[PDB]
């Protein structure tokens, strides 16, 4: 079942979660800790 979109869309929900806590997530820790 080469279901492409789906594959794709699975590495698409991880790698916008790990970018995001690269982004919305790396600076207020930053901040907090220093």
């Amino acid at each position: 079942m080469n279901l492409n979109a789906t594959i794709l869309g699975q590495a698409i929900a991880f790698v916008l979660f790990v970018l995001f806590c690269m982004k919305y997530v790396w600076p207020p820790l930053m901040a907090a800790i220093e």
